[PDB]
């Protein structure tokens, strides 16, 4: 059975939301949030982006996180067996222009399947996403959501995620055989991947400022965190309930040229939020009218409260 959701949904202003779904990035290594060893957020710091310092993920592996964050279900009631429409289907059926560009080696895990304009790239440098993004910026409609799904910090071959121009933190760990590396070198490599992702964000913002015929927003969040040898744990996917915050505590970053959203975002940044919030935030952004919309979960809505 393929269940439909928000069957009562419907929708003016010229709007553009760029949703960036990250990969393996963990909040603890964001300088936007007070990480001091390496300045990982050098680029988006210059755009005064809003950083959510208390943002959690739905799961500890892509297979749970990616579908769940886009699903109507929150972490406590999500099941992997559910097979139904997600936030993107609701925006599409409600007439919003939806594009999904995927550079992630794992795919969209079924989220993008029913979109008309979706693309899979080769999972090389994330910068390749800027190509179909620029091309979609020519054929915009009145309301658009563009999803960019990053390879981001995918491990264990971290050193392959960024070009030499962003090997800024050294020495590095240029192997998948992570336990052989000094831990500082491993961290440096991991931080470089964050830096590269940070740069790409500000390049997205940079293209967004050339589009002022529209109200433009960037929302970036990771699917989950990552362990880097602390307590002998590597990679991710540890069962959520026993997982270290390294795997569940993720970055979330918002930017808009509409600085009223920018200041609603700034007001919420310290609240206990999570991927649970993505569903209503995405409906709310394109003003989708429906009963499944929960105003107290929309990040860009004054009635937003923290998670229970
Ligand atoms: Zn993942």
């Amino acid at each position: 059975m393929f269940k439909t959701i928000a069957n009562d949904a419907y929708r003016h202003t010229k709007k553009l939301l760029v949703l960036v779904v990250g990969e393996t990035a963990r909040a603890a290594n964001y300088s936007l949030g007070g990480y001091t060893k390496n300045d990982t957020n050098f680029y988006t710091k210059k755009d005064n982006v809003v950083f959510f310092d208390n943002f959690s993920s739905c799961g500890t592996a892509t297979a749970v996180s990616l579908p769940c964050m886009f699903s109507i279900s929150k972490r406590e009631n999500y099941s992997s067996s559910e097979f139904q429409e997600n936030a993107m289907d609701v925006l599409y059926k409600t007439g919003v222009d939806a594009a999904w560009f995927d550079n992630n080696s794992g795919g969209c895990k079924g989220v993008c399947d029913r979109l008309a304009y979706k693309q899979k790239l080769s999972s090389d440098l994330d910068e390749n996403l800027l190509i179909p993004f620029k091309e979609k910026l020519n054929h915009l409609s009145d309301q658009n959501i563009i999803v960019l799904h990053l390879q981001g910090s995918h491990g264990p071959t971290y050193y392959k995620r960024y070009p030499s121009e962003f090997k800024k933190f050294t020495p590095t760990c240029d192997t998948n055989e992570l336990s052989k590396c000094d831990s500082e070198a491993l961290i440096n490599t991991y931080d470089n991947t964050l830096l590269y992702t940070d740069y790409l964000l500000s390049e997205i913002i940079k293209l967004l400022k050339e589009q002022k015929s529209y109200e433009s927003s960037l929302f970036y969040l990771s699917d989950h965190g990552e362990s880097l040898g602390e307590n002998g744990i590597y990679l991710h996917g540890m069962p959520y309930a026993i997982a270290p915050s390294y795997q569940t505590h993720i970055p979330a970053i918002f930017w808009s040229n509409d600085e009223k959203l920018m200041n609603l975002a700034k007001e919420h940044k310290g609240l206990k939020l999570s991927q649970d919030n993505l569903f209503s935030t995405l409906l709310g952004y394109f003003n989708v009218k429906t009963s499944v919309y929960e105003p107290e979960y929309d990040l860009l809505n004054p009635k937003l409260k923290a998670n229970p």
